[PDB]
């Protein structure tokens, strides 16, 4: 009924830094070749999300934001093989081409075609598919799910499980794949381990969760709002501490509370400050820390490479290390399977059309995740 | 026949930074409980021994450094069941106490009695075994090498092979093991890939080595002083690139001779700049880099943590990451049976007493190792 049609429908653009979204009429132009046009039907409001409105995150504005999302396909281009009209599927802000050298590599999941790097804030065709007052609106990772219908590539959406429900599976296309793969699959975080979390949002949760999985025998979760830790306690956190109630910077802290550092810590924030302290908190000879929050663009930490010389590990690691058009599906059977728990992560649930309220509910610390539904 | 008394011998003495060597009579007390004295045959002259001369490396003064070396036991102190009169030995800057959280974790090498973190210049007791004129000398990284007699405790000494030759097997205490171990152990090289060695200096010839072993397809020596490159070339250099030719940074040169990034690369020179630009020239989804080479004290490096989200892991290593008394012993067999060669290493062998010449040929460029010899 739409299928070959411009769509006329909502959308929240942004059109300035540090300003509200604006819920406004949008044109979505139908699919090209390899392309998929989605109606979406829930979507998360990620720390990233609020880092493009801050200016933490480079990406071209105006822009259609939102990665973390599921909805139903309403249209595919020709050539489409992987998806049809009426499919649940979720959009992979990380791209899985299966042709570079990185898909291709056993340990790689930073896909050579991701919009990442260098952004552009288009389709993979260097166009955009979204108008409004009659400009040009750019993507935002080949996902832009802040809208009732985006169009995405091929390489960039995963056929899931018919009957899981959306409003839930949502949180694999951000938060929890990456929290969780970040301990599971970049950390390989090991049974009887001492682990450290900084920052207990929904990544952090998620994190817990994969190190619990993992088998870790102590997770410390480490916060400077103890509003976080009843939370983190329930998904696996066997302590939490507040730098704020410590004289000693919290690295020592650490180090002492685990006879000499931690086995695996993670930063999932996003400052420059916590990525060097949670290295510092992991044993000098055989820790290992990865790095999972977004810093602010362009900007150098600084840093003393005898903490690395001793023996530590230090990585990073984009969607917890997952291939993603491989992974999502497999991760929405595990969680049909009750494999592992979304709920948690999810505090509130509201409308679209209330999505500067949801940014607020992020902003002031009191969400996880809200999840908006359209 | 020496044994429990005072041997009276020469010892080459760093009095101040930024002078020679001072050959000096000193005074070597007998082994207390737990203590091995060496007779020296040979010990090798280490870039880190020039570090404490530059103030690279600080360490308390006046000093006996050298710690790349080999010898026979002249006596042992009370309960040393390790070693006997008359036993070859390689002396170990880094211990293995075998008792420690490290020494018991199967990855750990960093051995928490170690005196490289916090130099104290002493025994395990927190005294000196050295007199010169009624004034201690300070000992360096528990081994002391650059003297006809040193004294070690028990955990920094490995016995090996009685038909060892200790004029070539003195480089398993420092240069080869270290170089070998970063490719084969810490980077886990693998085979067909791509690695990158910054520095063609003793210790990234043996990570030259190591890569070869590990059947890297590619193996890109980087130096700026050409006259490296055909020893390079020798033990397993695909090619050679010299910073200085190009008008572009060496990270751009490597990543485009790559096709987008090496697999693995290696800092063995000691500067912050080639620790980044090593980082740096490994592929950003899947690459790890490995830092070796000692920087200046207390100097904090710069570096965009976007090049660990990606994928990227750096680590660092002490000692290649081999746990050095039960590494040590089955490096030396590995020589015996022809496993690898040390004499690509070996430019010049100078009797002690020539230590200063020594010394000279390093600073000068000319040298890999002199092997001094007693
Ligand atoms: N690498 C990747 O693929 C991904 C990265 N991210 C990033 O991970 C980070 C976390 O995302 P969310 O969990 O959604 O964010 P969030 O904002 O819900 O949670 C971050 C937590 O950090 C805590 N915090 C702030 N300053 C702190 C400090 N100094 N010390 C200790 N805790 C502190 C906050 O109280 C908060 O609970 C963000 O930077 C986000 O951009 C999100 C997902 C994917
Ligand atoms: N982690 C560990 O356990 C160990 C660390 N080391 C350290 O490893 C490093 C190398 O030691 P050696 O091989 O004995 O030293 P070396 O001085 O023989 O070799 C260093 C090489 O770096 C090259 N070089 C200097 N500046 C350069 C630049 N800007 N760009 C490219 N090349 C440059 C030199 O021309 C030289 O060939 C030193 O810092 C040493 O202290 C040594 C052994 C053990
Ligand atoms: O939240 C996902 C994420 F990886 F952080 C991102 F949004 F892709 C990033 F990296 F911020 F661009
Ligand atoms: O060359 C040995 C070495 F590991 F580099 C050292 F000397 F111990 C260090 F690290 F320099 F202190
Ligand atoms: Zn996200
Ligand atoms: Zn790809
Ligand atoms: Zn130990
Ligand atoms: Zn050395």
């Amino acid at each position: 009924s739409t299928a070959g049609k411009v769509i006329k429908c909502k959308a929240a653009v942004l059109w300035e830094e540090k300003k509200p979204f604006s819920i406004e009429e949008v044109e979505v132009a139908p699919p090209k070749a390899h392309e998929v046009r989605i109606k979406m039907v829930a979507t998360g409001i990620c720390r990233s999300d609020d880092h493009v409105v801050s200016g933490t995150l480079v990406t071209p504005l105006p822009v259609i934001a939102g990665h973390e999302a599921a909805g139903i396909v309403e249209s595919i281009g020709e050539g489409v093989t992987t998806v049809r009209p009426g499919d649940k599927v979720i959009p992979l802000f990380t791209p899985q081409c299966g042709k570079c050298r990185v898909c291709k590599h056993p340990e790689g999941n930073f896909c050579l075609k991701n919009d990442l790097s260098m952004p552009r804030g288009t389709m993979q065709d260097g166009t955009s598919r979204f108008t409004c007052r009659g400009k040009p609106i750019h993507h935002f990772l080949g996902t832009s799910t802040f809208s009732q219908y985006t169009v995405v590539d091929e390489i960039s959406v995963a056929k899931i499980d018919a009957a899981s429900p959306l409003e839930k599976v949502c949180l694999i296309g951000c938060g929890f794949s990456t929290g969780y793969g970040s301990a599971v699959k970049v950390a390989k975080v090991t049974q009887g381990s001492t682990c450290a979390v900084f920052g207990l949002g929904g990544v952090g949760l998620s994190v817990i969760m994969g190190c619990k999985a993992a088998g870790a025998a102590r997770i410390i979760g480490v916060d400077i709002n103890k509003d976080k830790f009843a939370k983190a306690k329930e998904v696996g956190a066997t302590e939490c501490v507040n730098p704020q109630d410590y004289k000693k910077p919290i690295q020592e802290v650490l180090t002492e509370m685990s006879n000499g550092g931690v086995d695996f810590s993670f930063e999932v924030i996003g400052r420059l400050d916590t990525m060097v302290t949670a290295l510092s908190c992991c044993q000098e000879a055989y820790g290992v820390s990865v790095i999972v929050g977004v810093p602010p663009d362009s900007q150098n930490l600084s840093m003393n490479p005898m903490l690395l010389l001793s023996g530590r590990t230090w990585k990073g690691a984009i969607f917890g290390g997952f291939k993603s058009k491989d992974s999502v599906p497999k991760l929405v059977a595990d969680f049909m399977a009750k494999k592992f728990a979304l709920d948690p992560l999810i505090t509130h649930v509201l409308p679209f059309e209330k999505i500067n309220e949801g940014f607020d509910l992020l902003r002031s610390g009191e969400s996880i995740r809200t999840i908006l539904t359209f």
